[PDB]
């Protein structure tokens, strides 16, 4: 044919049926803080009114400087992000060099616009990507927030924040008041962790901390250094900081 | 046309507008009701949600409807709360034109034909599914007076002789609770307990019920009744059995 | 117009609420209803159980009901139906006793019953649906030993008093009919015809899930009446209880 | 057959006609909440026909008694045809019973208005109603201020969190408030909050019309106290919202 | 193209008349420490009548894992026997048998391979029950796996899960029963028991039935491998709830 | 045959580099005029999704070769891919046949591109170009400005008439040109005009964002004379935008 | 039993046949109307399709109503004419037996209730969407009195603000020329010229609205009125300025 | 597989994606007119477009000369009238080339009849595209009656006008009902291409879809005349003389 050394390609035309094809609903929001970018996700996965799940991660570190959250239909969403993984890492060992950002971006899309007959059919995907860029020229800006409309339109904020899934539009207007107090990393991952507060208390779909079960939403954060998880006690403090602070 | 002395039927013949005569909406509720010795208890959730959002959460479901009865109603929230309402006075109106308030048995019928009267606007969404909860003077046996009384769509009533019943989006999570905590159940702060724990249940696996808010300080709405009347339990004796059952799952 | 001494007219001219004419521009339901003649009786038995789809809805509705001295219906279908459909038919037949001072004759009874039924065949089309039986003893009749009556009834009105000797309405009804072909040579009395039909009862609940058989573990049974030339009496749950103990403990 | 005071009610009796019972212009926000001692309420000026700008001057806010205001959004002619009548509702039990209703009573009949219009609602001709008053019956002045609002079936709901919206940009508005509110000390801040949650509505939501400093057009407002319902002038809300936009520069 | 030593492509490739393409059962499994259990009813109904009270829905699929599943009878002991297959031709092929995760994996693959049947009412929603050797606790290692419809596959933390027309009823009884469990016996008590609740509340599950002398069956796992429950054991601990219910 | 298409060598290759067949954010304006020696380019900033804005910093004019810039009105996704498609085909061509397509080649290339995706635009994926380009191979430099639009079907029309938009605002915009085009006499005269024609559309539908002045976004333009296409700075946009808001106010 | 003084409300009770609502009929039409100082006019093209086909080039669509308002209808036009006749009917009944003409808010208000009243029949094809042009003698300042008002389809009415407005199918071309047009207005003439060039502009850019056909000598109907009354522009002054338009844009 | 030398069928076989057939609001409408004068022949088009009610263009060119002898006017879908045209003149000059020597007149209809008849299912769904053909046959035994004018309608049947003239479009019939009349004054290609530029001013005058005369931008309808000689575009100022011509008769 003509190789383009995407694994997606190759699994599709030898194994297509490897391919991804109820749960859903989702909150993840992502923001830039200087020399970083953050993103965080809710822990609720519901089917109708029932809640199906409460401790699904829907955030996921694809390489080392970028992650992905996916909102829609659980099942979509964790092969998604497992499948873009590997796609990246296959072009990285057959070609000896990592894709650049805007690349990574593409096969991305696509990934999405194939999926859009499925979307319409229930089986919705719109993912969220954060990502690090080292060839960009300043670090404090070098953070990247990538959204995704239903038929792989790509577009990079130059607002600071967004977010996706049932919540979003809750996360989305609570940001737009939080951000300017983001300075660094950390008011950075608290403004994050409130923006998923106040969805969970406006959309039955998203779930907020359980205190009694102590499950939180989970956090990554990307720099210069790369991608690291969040650790669960952090996160944990930060939202009794919030919760105290609203019951005052 | 005889004098039935119901004010409902009277609004039918003269005043048509003033019923709910029907031809997405706020909903999603859970009530429960149990039977402890000498006592009735009833208890509702205080959320409202119209698809995923949250429409309301002070919502009010649980009402006195007089001295020895309150009705709780789940489904579309403008249709209860007017239901509780109407109920009310149809009840004290037969008081006052026969000086005699209606038997249980009476006051049962009366709710059924409402609600079966409201089938049709029921069929288009416009639902309203109650729960009755009585305590009978005229009943021989003032520990096995308490009452509890189920209706669905048609207006079929069933008595409950199990001692609980639920009502709501998340009921079937409701009834499972108390099926296990029920023996529990010995006088009216244990019935209270249980009741407010099988409504936590209920939030627990249905995102339409809301549990209690310990930010906004929201709890559900609870009434009791025995052989002294009925009464709305105080905020704060729910809020302190909350905590208890809160704290007791971490 | 013509007056007809029919509560239920009256309720239709002035009172058109009351009526359970519930039928517009899952609801509970399910159940299984048995009875048969015995010489000088008939004995007339329902299951306890209701359901909405698959969910158990209710376990101790009672659906056979005395409705004069003489007769008893029982009604399969939609529980709400039913229910009102047996407690308006008792007063239209106690109505006409007070106004002319004569209770109605068999055949009265049953032509009256029929235009209740017929005059529920579009809100059956709607689901609406309550199929009743209805067993009687006859005073009037040559023979007392042929005394006994038992009618059903198909949703348009149309009435068939049956000369087989037993009959079944409801959801386990082709079971129970065809456990009756097989026992009914055994029926000789009231007790045996009693046995019979607890017995066809319990093998109903045994194909359909919609029918439910005696519950040890709470003790709820079917529930039962019997009507001689004495009048129609509830059988006591005891004495239900132990026949079907007997019933079970002989199929093990 | 039974008097009950009610213009409605005798309007359908003897002038059907005059009832009211796409696409047609709609699209509004409107906000309203509680300041101690007072309420206010405003709303925007925009009206759309599907992505077309159909009025730019468009007023949804209106003073129905001396102490309630409803602003209304969905199709603009019946949310308009809804503050008159239920203005004349209003001031027709007064004269007729010497004594104008009480909260509850006002809040009541609106819901019945509001529930009667279902039909019509689900074909499109749907009236969203939110009211703002002050209850001078109410045991504290400060906690005299209410907003209530509406769902489409007449369910009304007193609000108890302090604000509350309706229309396209609701959700926007709703947002902004919850976190502007605790700078609500008094009637100044109060109108400031509320232009200000009905500018972030304009921001994200097209249906809804934001300041235009060319035609001097600006959202309406009422502020509510003990001394009565007052029109906010329209200067003084211009110069709230350049408040607000320098601010956001 | 690429092998990957499943029965199941080589099926698709040259004999797919032998791939798969009377419903309503509760099944329940659970984890108690060094250990998990699987239980399944035996009724099978077609509308309102009962069609089947004799039917097996759990089976032991290789030394460590046991499937249970819900839906058209038919198509789960199909599916249950295939995926037994699948798991030993990758050990013949290979060696070695597959780790946890991709058992898992498979699974999901035949399962979301049914996705356009299911719309179609040939649905199977499976439950899958191991222990993981590989794992690094042995007393957590046991699993429990959930499929939804498409594919998507949960590890179950709560501890239980259930699935089929009773499985609100089954895990409402646990989620106040489980905190009794604290080994084999007492978690296969709190499973008998998830599914007589079931039984009780939903009509297209059947409880113990004591004239026939049927009851659920069970399958347990743990360091020692999968162990069909011996009838009896079962038939004792159904009597005491029977007894206990009064 | 071999046609040296990038577009017909990924259909037999790469069908899945391909936008494909069977809310998405849509909803902007377009506007380009003829100016002596030069044609001007211009595009608004906002996407919608229903009455939702959800995008204020969208670019919809690119430049595509050294002489022709495309604007794309409609799905904002398909409008992108289209835009950066389009321009990868004109220069593979010209690599593979070290000649640049004449003009007339270019608007066929187009026009195809555009008429192979009349069915998913009856479900919703439209994308509706405006072609801006100047031809060095025309006969008089003052004439050579071209402005060719496209309806769904592929068909392909070059304006006589001096300007064209496309878009939801674009029928205000060109009643607007319609009565300003007299005043353009060279290119800062036309890159007034179209910004001002940009203006009167967002003035009267509410999916064609104006200049914001709180964010500092305003509309895209390109010029292209006899020098090649130009991206306008900026700068020079907003002092264009200030001088009309300002014009409309008093002074 | 209430005495409206009502034309209409009148035949609705006593003869419901000669009411206009009913249940491809000749349609289309744009007019336009502005405000001058101390005046407004209003103007409408001449022509009448049926799909594709011209069917009238003759038709009147701007009507004076009463000595200070006129209405201009666009739709179908069997709806269109009738609505002008009656409204006129209703205005002047009114005055008869009251003995004082309505207040201009009287007459917008009337006028809408005649609109909404014909939802259902415009749902269904039959759209008469009308455009009223007026000069209030009790406004407070006479420059200022010249009103404009739209009505949409379901009665809602709009005063004008801006100065100028349009309805029918060529209404965009029409009211974005005004737009840029308006500015030269400072009187009667000059506000005369801009409506009618706005109709050019509007014909120019909609097959539906006929422009001035000088072989035949149709040009567009107009009304102007001041302080002194509605006026009917005598043909001559509009084919005049329509001449001028034209040799200005070759 | 037998070679046609068919530019359409190498497209079929080879390059569909080029094939106009798009099978699976467009701007369409116009009325063309064509008429038969002795030793010639002369056809002529409008130059709007509309898209509803309106106005999509004014300068549309809907007639072309498709080679020496002959043209087309397309009348419906204008972009699919415009790939026809372009696509039938390159089919004919494709056979030339291989073949040496140009298509039969016959042979010409025959293949233009093949493109319309296969684009059925397109116009099905709006993407109609109704040509006419005006000819000169240069085989025919008589000069004077040499010209041709032949019709498809949607399905590729064709007709060959006996009667003189035709025409297609949204004002044909107006156009056809003119030239009814005015027919018996064609005596030369002048007498013809005034009577069908007044055939086309009459169809403007009663279909709005139809532009007639613009004299304020000076657009005409456009017109080429087929003789002997072959085929020639009138001059615009011909045209536009022979308009005005009209327009002061039509006033005075």
């Amino acid at each position: 044919a003509v190789d383009l050394s995407s694994f997606t390609d190759f699994l599709r035309r030898q194994a297509p049926e490897l391919l991804p094809a109820l749960p859903h609903g989702a909150t993840i929001v992502a923001l830039k803080y200087p020399g970083g970018v953050v993103m965080a996700g809710d822990r609720r996965s519901t089917q109708g009114n029932m809640i199906s799940g409460r401790d699904v991660r829907k955030v996921y570190i694809t390489d080392d400087y970028t992650a992905t959250g996916i909102a829609g239909t659980a099942a979509v969403a964790v092969e998604f992000a497992r499948l873009y993984a590997v796609e990246l890492e296959h072009y990285e060992k057959l070609e000896g060099v990592p894709l650049t950002f805007a690349g990574k971006i593409n096969r991305l899309a696509i990934m999405v616009r194939g999926n859009l007959a499925a979307a319409m059919q229930g089986l919705l995907a719109l993912p969220l990507l954060a990502g690090y860029d080292i060839h960009a020229s300043d670090p404090q800006s070098a953070g990247r927030i990538v959204s995704f409309d239903a038929a792989g339109g790509w577009n990079i904020e130059e607002e600071g924040y967004q977010a996706v899934g049932s919540g979003s539009l809750f996360a989305k207007s609570s940001m737009k008041k939080l951000y300017s107090q983001v300075t660094d990393g950390d008011s950075g991952l608290r403004v994050a962790v409130e923006a998923l507060y106040d969805a969970a208390d406006d959309d039955s779909a998203t779930g907020g901390p359980d205190l009694v079960r102590g499950i939180f939403p989970t956090a990554v954060i990307i720099d210069a250094d790369g991608a690291v998880d969040v650790p669960e006690s952090r996160i944990a403090e930060l939202a009794r900081a919030i919760i105290e602070s609203r019951s005052g």
